[PDB]
């Protein structure tokens, strides 16, 4: 749905959804409920924002392995587990982060 | 009276503390890993920062709990088990949940 069309408080969840991906690096899911449960919009502002905020979930994935690497020196299989069974990022986002780990 | 890369690492010490949340420990290593800062810039900045490590757990706990919608019992376990948390940490952040 186009920007221009669409209520005041989804553009305010996309800033929102902007802020936390360039801060917390959050897989599409932890970003849909942290929307609901923080912020408290609608589940389909939520909705709406974790699709068009223009968010590479890919780059996001990457940037959680660093951080699991540099802050508890787990494993690259340990990392893409963690990404997928924990973060909920989807497979193919966990196995392009770990291949970018040291 | 301590270096200049002492006093940097302490800076960055408190950009991770305002925004990311980590315990002493995956503080500790960040800096090292991740910043480059020696063994000695990063064991000094995580124990001279005035980083309030009871405030890291509740924050690191309010993350969990609104984009995992975990419960207060799987946060405490959490903190200490993965983040590397103190349990008296961990016990203040989970007290602290709404």
């Amino acid at each position: 749905p186009e920007f221009s069309k669409v209520p005041k408080e989804y553009r305010t969840a996309v800033s929102k959804a902007k802020q936390y991906a360039s801060t917390v690096h959050m897989s599409k899911e932890e970003l849909r409920s942290q929307l609901v449960s923080f912020d408290k919009y609608s589940q389909d502002a939520s909705d709406y924002a974790v699709e068009n905020s223009g968010i590479d979930y890919n780059k996001q994935a990457l940037e959680k392995a660093k951080q699991y690497q540099d802050t508890l020196s787990m494993s690259p299989d340990a990392i893409r587990d963690q990404l997928v069974s924990f973060d909920k990022f989807t497979q193919e986002e966990a196995d392009y982060a770990v291949a970018n780990l040291k």
